[PDB]
């Protein structure tokens, strides 16, 4: 009888100084690997309080106290950090799987939904990547694994496609001619692969013609500048006319 | 009472053997499977910490201190790496249901949710697919199989819908023959199939025929692109004007 | 003392044979039904690292160690698979009740929530179905159970639409007069049904008649293009003029 | 110890003949209930791997093996069951309580969150309902509750709302003359209740009338269509002109 | 050990009266309540199936059988319930906490996130309310609570904004005198409050005074009318003109 | 065996009058602080009901229910009431969160999330505002901390920002100086600030500066107006046009 | 017997003594901390209703009464408070994980997913920052977290984008000419890098160039309002024509 009330005094002295002991040595733990002492001290007193409530709850039991009460609540406590933290730990379980699953690697120039930029680099927690005109997304890995993954630089070769609108009057024969003179004319253009100029759309005020061409991944933007400045000064040499928005007004004297 | 006592370190240091060795043994499986040498270290050492919890409070319980509230804790922060990991091992269960259930195989163009490619390969995790214009999309199973699959290489014939819009003063029955004799010269169109021609709508400016015609999948861009420029040559020998946008001004000299 | 040692290796040797001998069987099965031999034997080694993690639990029990704490991270993790699997079960779940509260059948033209096609077959996870311009979409059963169905092979008498924007100047009985002569002497038309001509609104540019006309759903495309077709021609036949976008311009002179 | 045995070889027998006879009987229930026989044969093997499983679970505890491991793991598995169950019976659910608080019967023309239809029945799992153009819509009971349920047919009068654009030329008094004849001389509109007719808008190129004007809820698209052609009528007789877009253009030269 | 096979016997017998008892009970007070039997009729059922399996597995467990798993398989069905009748039950709980903290009465014209009308009733599941179209609306309680409820019955003073587009050419003290002139002469406008006439925006074809008026919240839609009413009244008396669309054209006739 | 028949029979009658007397405790308690007869008499039928379940559970168990089927079962129903209550405590728990971490307590106006106004009050589940327009918005308080928070009175000075389109022929050098003179010669304009007056946009047929200006957030509104009144007085005064909508128009024959 | 019920009293007194001494002392703990006495007897009377609670159930288990009902109760009202609670607690886990792993300081000009400021500060529970324009945003940290962050002071150059829209008529290489003497002649940007003149697009009324040009992080925004105007002044001088949207009319003339 009394032999329980000493050794739940007992459970409660080991109980307090295992507790002063992790939650000081979590504290040395966080100064020597992160840098913050507030919110390290304010975890190392969740653990501290986390050990002295098991060994509370632990002493209330060697006593002879039913104690399923607060070991129900303190489950839903635990389960209520646990599903807190669901979003931060599935952070870190599509870093781990984005890491041994690697779909890019630093460098390698991504669009992670919505945003594209070259991976600087993939921590554990986010992905920082930096974008085409210099600012840094810093995207969180659930957010990268819960949407596609469109990678730039896992193909050396990409397509350009140049829509060309040009008159109803033009001849579709001399569009066609112009456009595969620039397209082959045109020494980064892949000529083993896919190089369409056919007729896409009969636009409301043009007519639209499409130049689908492959060319390397690193040529590419260089690719659709030179042919589209080749295109209007061929197009502009040779009379074909890239058209206003085209009105017909039936005028009326009221 | 002395049997609970040393015996029970007889299994914390039975415990501790065994969280060793198999932090070392997933180490040498994970490097032998799929090389990082850094993470891995991470989910050895989750490992390890788990297995000295296990038999820390095995050893506890041996003891005598009734363990329900590091076991109530360690079950909801077990729960908290299960609800973290659902997104992951929801992508893992949609790949083998993908993957048993097959509606694209590696090579089919699809279309999975807004993006359409070439699906290169299937994976436990993710499905590699190269786009049209030759981006790589590597799309979780998660979302493929919470959304639709638009499978283009299932069946081998599709339809081309155009719509052509003509002036209002241009005649129907002019009109419905010579894109009758467009699409029925045309040999890559499935004659046996639908080939409508019918007038679909009246439009603000214009009058809109549409013309549904069934073709080969593979023959399908060509067929469109083929009818197409042969509409706008056979129309404009023909004497059928493709309308601009059109406006009546009722002008008011003030 | 030692009894409960050897009645625990007793349990791991059950065990261990039970685990290869279900891991067989189950590759059996999986290679006889639904054929796949390599995440077959993926799931054949999760049903084997199951069975011998639950009689490794229960020879620890046997032994006498408390086990509750790899009892309450097995179940997290089962929970784990659970809450992975909760999309992949919910689609098994939707499929078993679109199958026994049937609301489609193999071949009944639907709308499953913005896809419309005819249903090729309702599998156990996913309807295919079949566009009406040749894709295969492959619908899973809970996108299709948790939103409309909207079925158009359920009612055998359907509704076409027309909006006929008139001019402003047209007389409103003249226009009334000549729809009705065109949706009365067409003969699909159902009689005994409403049949509506009547001044739906007044437009910016025209004024806009609505004729709501039933037919049967075999002939509705038909009913709609034949009278589309014959207003068209009546109505230009009758001076009645679609009117284009109309503009009143004040000009002012700067 | 042998008599444990041969209990738990008694609960093996007697559970397998009742896991067998539970099957044929369930079988028998849903093929006299809904006569398709494949899934019914899916979910009676379902229902006896589930009892084999309690009786084997309960046979390895007669022995004396520890099992907890797999009631863990089974109560998961229900967990995953019940997860995936989660739309369906909430389906379930939401039906009876959508026909113990019953918003629409059965022929009470609603609008269920977007679609708008007279519901031809409220079954258990959905509620169909025929849409005025033909279409039947099966819509799911949980996206009925979940939504708002804009019931028609609950109350017998309802509210036109007309918006009439005339010329800012046009005098405010003969407008709102003629719109209050219209609008009284008319015996369906309910002369009690409110009979506005006030200027609500100053137009971008005209200017906006509000009527509104109640009438019986049977009554109410007739009395749209004859007010809105009498309003056609008695303006273009009166000299009130429903306007054109218009512009106010300052010419410029080159 | 036949004692325990007598008393279970014992618990089958009072749990299948107890079983009987309740689901006819049940049935008799949805009858009495409830009037609809067809689902009555399904709920006693559920529950009469649910006390002889309550009632079934105690036996088994009095009999000796370990039955942990049945109990597991239960309460996870029970949780299948649960997060069914998620929706529901928050419905209910909305509905009391909307009822004991009422942010509406019935008969105060609101706005529950998009529609607005006036609450005709407050029941436990939904609040019905009329639109100021007719419309009865029926919004389900966590509909509301998870939204903002827009109460325009809460204060006796709302704000009428009127803007009126001028041209650039007219004078701004002008326009200013007016509108303080229609303003002030005007009765139900509250003077003790905010009366603003000021030039808010600069727009593209005219130019924009704010007029933000404080009157009664029963007499704020008879301000806007009549004060709308007297704009356009004395700005065509004055000589200040309401632009049309403008567009400055520069002529390039070649 | 009999002891435990009157023992159980015990705890039925404690039980039952402590049901009536903690029910009766309840209603007073409701009526005293959350008045309302009608769902108080609900809430405490419900706390009975629990309270008898309770009892009748604790009494027919040792007589019975053989660990934990009903209390598996009803575990399961007290989480089907608190997914409902997690949905409805979630604003709770958020309310006593904005009341300790005080962002905008006091009636600072703020912009939580779309509509912003003036907070009135904010109580325990909801935020009551007042809009700038008088309608009073009832926010729930999850609706609040999962969205941002907009505090307009947390800082006392802010900034207009005017966008000025001139006319492409408008000298930039003039209008930098006439928009100079008038942002300084503004005396509620901070000139210690930021005060931008810089070529914005060059845009489609006007050119648009920018004019960034630092004022108190008091007198913002009233800056915003006095210096756009004032950049319309001086630009017309000065010759500088805001422009209308130019288009360059080529004229073409028939 | 009665020893139990005499043990049951003891802790009755303990658990009403202990219950009042943490409902004082936590009151006393946030009123040193945080000043709200209104919600800290509510959060205190919590903690007293919880402890009393406890301390109600330890009794009527030490009395003898089978107690798992309330204690299943209980554990699934501590998990309504939890998954309550999620939102709030998962705030204060991405506070934390914002803080060790801070990819924002308190002064970094970023962009939290929409809204942009430089954060102020980054408390527990939210990050307030300080918008453009004065306005003040408190966004929780879960919602940056659940987004991206667009951290604009982590690298010290940027880059600015024109486009500029000149006349079809006008000549490339002059306009390549001029645009690049002005990003050569401005002393800000950074010419080690990117400086991008070339025809990006042929608009419908125009013709666009890009001008991507890289320069320091603070020197941004007066880059591109000085090059702008450069670009405004010096092409007027040189006579390329920034065009108006442009229509081609043609005359139909009735």
């Amino acid at each position: 009888y009394a032999v329980n009330i000493v050794a739940a005094l007992a459970i409660i002295i080991v109980g307090l100084i295992i507790a002063r002991m992790i939650s000081n040595a979590v504290n040395r733990l966080m100064i020597s690997r992160k840098i913050d002492a507030t919110v390290a001290d304010f975890l190392s007193a969740l653990v501290r309080y986390g050990i002295i409530a098991f060994t509370l709850i632990a002493a209330l039991g060697r006593v002879g106290v039913q104690t399923a009460s607060v070991i129900a609540v303190l489950g839903a406590a635990g389960l209520a950090v646990g599903l807190a933290l669901q979003g931060s730990l599935s952070n870190l379980a599509a870093g781990v799987l984005l890491v041994m699953f690697r779909p890019f690697r630093a460098g390698e120039y991504v669009d992670l939904g919505g945003v594209a930029g070259t991976v600087l680099s993939v921590q554990i927690f986010s992905t920082t990547m930096r974008t085409a005109d210099g600012k840094i997304i810093v995207i969180p890995n659930g957010k990268i694994i819960a949407g596609n993954i469109i990678n730039f630089s896992r193909e050396p070769v990409r397509r350009n496609e140049f829509i060309i609108g040009v008159a109803y009057d033009s001849d579709i024969d001399q569009v066609k001619q112009i456009l595969t003179n620039i397209i082959q004319s045109e020494d980064r253009i892949l000529k083993d692969r896919e190089m369409t100029v056919r007729l896409n759309e009969l636009g409301a005020s043009s007519i639209n013609f499409v130049v689908r061409v492959w060319s390397n991944s690193g040529d590419l933007q260089n690719v659709y500048w030179d042919v589209l400045e080749r295109i209007k000064r061929e197009f502009d040499a040779a009379g074909i006319s890239f058209p206003y928005p085209q009105m017909d007004v039936n005028f009326k004297r009221v």
